[PDB]
């Protein structure tokens, strides 16, 4: 791929745009091609931003404690979508609140989601994450 496109969608319902109004702005500001898929959005649409742009990474934004409940195997759905190579981020209220890292990353990484941000994360982590991951910083 020519550039690194990140595609962030706020997944499932129970989402106004909280921590996804300036939390998107951060990434767009980070010099990334950042496609705002929209607050409340299906994964076949995030996939669609990866078809459109050529995503290197696909982010889900969880604001409802059910991040996993939809998201599980978007890496594999991206894989499945003929968009294999994409490494995924999953951030926010990834589990109900948030459980415990050893178990949680075992969950996410088993599906393929490489990196797990907590609920109420600085975007500096996510930016430093995509940089460090994608041969930057």
């Amino acid at each position: 791929m020519e550039k690194k496109t990140i595609v962030l969608g706020v997944i499932g319902s129970d989402c106004h745009a909280v921590g996804n109004k300036i939390l998107d702005h951060s990434f767009t500001n980070a010099g990334f091609n950042v496609v705002n898929i929209g607050v409340l959005s299906s994964q076949e649409d995030f996939i669609n931003a990866a078809i459109e742009t050529k995503a290197d990474l696909i982010c889900v934004s969880s604001l409802y404690g059910q991040g996993e409940i939809d998201c599980k195997g978007l890496r594999e759905k991206c894989d499945e979508a003929g968009l294999k190579g994409i490494k995924l981020f999953v951030g926010g209220n990834i589990v109900v609140g948030k459980q415990n890292w050893p178990d949680v990353e075992q969950r996410f990484k088993a599906m393929g989601f490489d990196r797990v941000y907590p609920p109420g994360t600085s975007p500096e982590t996510t930016i430093a994450d995509m940089k460090e991951v994608l041969g930057v910083e």
